[PDB]
């Protein structure tokens, strides 16, 4: 297979192996409603072999990035019902990124709420820009509270499948809560819910457990990043953590998971994605810094599945076709990654359009 084969993925068939990594944009509305200019920004990309939607907020007042989505709220789900619709009516299929920020859900943009956490640890290593300020000590979730967040996650995985969705990626990555709990960096606690790598792993799989419940298996994937330094997030032996999270995601059925296989900031660094293909038994998408050309050899080799890509994608509507052809890349400018309107948003060209029709 390369890039292009279609793929099989639950009981969707994909055009390709081209797909779109999840990109917060912060361009919903103040209600976190989305908006027009997403609805066009993702029907943009429709030509993906599948859309993975931005973080997206499961549950009421746990605000990250002061205008990120939500999927608690009724306009919320009729919004991204405009979005989903958009993106089928090109042909396209989309799946919608669940997440909770816990630790990174900063007091100041969710009116003085206490964020929460599996340890009351802070973030050091990153900044919040609401001005720029430093990440407060969250709450210690009491294992009483965590049936309520695993709750919360089944009514956003039922929202989001009457947003017309084709599935959910929960979001076990980047530091925030699931990962939290996953990477011994960020959980020190006690009990049922830390020390081993099995405690650790229980949230993300009660998770799993209720959204698979509400989906079916094959329309449920999940995104981890066991190298990732963003956030503050350290395992102390990420090979032995991603070997028994490989064996054990067997026994859920999922859709996929997707692994990023790098650090951020370059600080930690080991092969990930050997022990996990050699014993994960699914399709594995693989992300952070591939090319086309690597992402060919990968697949060919069958190493992975399948490839998302993240800042080629935002700068490029037409990338399935750019990489087809072997043509030059539009550049991002990261200046819009997380400003207010079109500007770096709906304006990268086509191909087509660059020609200037
Ligand atoms: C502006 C921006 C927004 C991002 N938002 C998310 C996100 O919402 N969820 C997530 O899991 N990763 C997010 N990421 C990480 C991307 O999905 C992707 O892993 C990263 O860009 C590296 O992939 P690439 O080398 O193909 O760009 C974001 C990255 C950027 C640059
Ligand atoms: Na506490």
């Amino acid at each position: 297979a390369d890039l292009f084969t279609p793929v099989q993925l639950g009981a969707l068939t994909l055009a390709n192996r081209v797909l779109m990594a999840p990109l917060t944009r912060t361009r919903a509305d103040a209600d976190h409603v989305p908006t027009d200019l997403m609805v066009e920004h993702y029907a943009q990309r429709a030509s993906a072999g599948l859309i993975i939607a931005e973080a997206t907020m499961a549950m009421e007042g746990n605000s990250a990035f002061w205008r990120e989505p939500g999927i608690y709220s009724e306009a919320q789900v009729s919004g991204w019902k405009r979005v989903t619709d958009a993106v089928h009516a090109k042909g396209g299929k989309i799946f919608l990124q669940i997440w909770h920020g816990g630790r990174a859900c900063h007091p100041l943009l969710n009116g003085g709420r206490v964020p929460v956490a599996p340890s009351a640890m802070a973030i050091t290593n990153d900044e919040v820009h609401t001005g720029k300020k430093a990440y407060t000590v969250p709450r210690e979730l009491a294992d009483e509270e965590i049936p309520a967040i695993i709750e919360g996650f089944k009514v956003a995985a039922e929202n989001a499948k009457r947003a017309g969705f084709d599935g959910v990626e929960v979001h076990g990555a980047n530091g925030y809560l699931l990962d939290e709990f996953l990477r011994d960096g960020a959980n020190h606690r006690k009990g049922p819910y830390g020390g081993p790598i099995e405690n650790r792993a229980r949230l993300l799989l009660d998770v799993l457990d209720v959204v698979t419940q509400v989906w079916g298996s094959d329309c449920v994937g999940v995104r981890l990043s066991p190298l990732n330094s963003f956030n503050s997030m350290k395992d102390s032996d990420p090979i032995a953590l991603v070997t028994w999270l490989a064996k054990r995601l067997n026994d859920f059925d999922l859709a996929y998971l997707h692994l990023m296989r790098a650090d951020f900031l370059g600080e930690q660094q080991a092969d990930v994605v050997t022990p996990v293909r050699e014993h994960y038994r699914g399709h594995l998408m693989l992300n952070m810094g591939y090319t086309g050309v690597e992402a060919n050899t990968v697949i060919a080799s069958g190493q992975a599945d399948s490839i998302a890509f993240g800042v080629p994608f935002l700068a490029n509507p037409d990338l399935p076709e750019r990489l087809r052809n072997e043509v030059e890349l539009n550049q991002a400018d990261p200046a819009t990654f997380y400003t207010q309107g079109p500007e770096g948003y709906i304006d990268y060209p086509t191909i087509s359009e660059l020609a200037n029709a």
